[PDB]
């Protein structure tokens, strides 16, 4: 195949090397299943889209941003007002309560404020874009390969991370797993064999412990925005992190049944 030269001790220091070079809270590697030393040498952890030739990116023509300032950024007790909202529903709120946690009634679709706001990057309503704020563990499961757990207690509602790659278009899918599309509003697809995040290594579960959000911050097409994982149930340090990949994520582009040790799993083929 490739890197046969490299021995499994090689190996493992430079992926550890590879996982040090992110920015961020720590990402770890971790293997008491088994002897592979660890995930491919030569994928590459990004912090945004990777574009492709065919994706049309957004018109900054069309961005807006909302009037609030204050001292410290927009206030939660006060969602009127705040322009960014505009789109939600008569009991307009921001997406995320006091403790910087989705709320429970929040929906799919989560609008932050974007540079053209007048809000700090310390706005409560900016928490995708801050970024990840858990230390992570790639870890070698028993039964599914690879996946990812946390270090510290994650309870319902806190955000993860983002699923990053190349965004490409359907004929660039066709010239070439890991597909997943943007067709939460109704032709761009999300590949992350080569270029992603942490979240490349998230597996299935059928009863997951996180879940998808929409964030949405162009006010343009909504061709391209953030998917944005939360937690949707408590998540105890060492629990794997999963979600179902049913409607988001590709099972293929003779196939193997799901792993999951859920009491309701419905058997899916990958
Ligand atoms: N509940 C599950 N049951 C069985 N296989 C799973 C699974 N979840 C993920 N997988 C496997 O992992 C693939 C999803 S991509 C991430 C898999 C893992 N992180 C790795 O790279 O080794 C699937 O095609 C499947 O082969
Ligand atoms: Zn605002
Ligand atoms: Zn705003
Ligand atoms: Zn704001
Ligand atoms: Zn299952």
């Amino acid at each position: 195949d490739s890197y046969t030269h490299l021995s499994f001790y090689e190996k493992r220091e430079l992926f550890r090397k590879k996982l040090r070079e992110i920015e961020g809270p720590e990402v770890t590697l971790v293997n008491e299943v088994d002897d592979e030393p660890c995930p491919s040498l030569d994928f590459q952890f990004i912090s945004q889209y990777r574009l492709t030739q065919g994706v049309i990116p957004p018109d900054p023509n069309f961005q807006s941003g909302c009037n609030c300032s204050s001292l410290g950024g927009c206030d939660l007790n006060n969602p009127s007002r705040c322009e960014c909202l505009d789109d939600l529903d008569e009991p307009t709120h921001f997406a995320y309560d006091a403790q910087g946690r989705v709320r429970a009634d929040t929906g799919a679709v989560i609008y932050e404020c974007n540079s053209f706001c007048s809000c700090s990057m310390e706005c409560p309503n900016r928490v995708v874009q801050r970024g990840r704020t858990l230390p992570l563990e790639i870890f070698k499961t028993k039964e599914k390969g690879w996946g990812v757990r946390s270090l510290r207690f994650a309870p319902a509602g806190t955000f993860i991370t983002c699923y990053l790659g190349e965004v490409i278009t359907s004929a660039e899918a066709a010239k070439r797993t890991y597909l997943f599309d943007l067709d939460m509003f109704d032709e761009y697809t999300v590949d992350a064999q080569n270029y992603g995040d942490v979240s490349r290594f998230f597996n299935h579960s059928c009863s997951p412990n996180i879940a998808i959000y929409s964030a949405v911050r162009n006010h343009g097409f909504r061709t391209i925005y953030d998917l944005a994982f939360f937690a949707i149930k408590d998540i105890q340090p060492l629990e794997e992190l999963t979600f179902d990949y049913a409607g988001a994520k590709d099972f293929s582009p003779l196939r193997r049944q799901c792993k999951c040790g859920s009491a309701n799993c419905r058997g899916w083929l990958f």
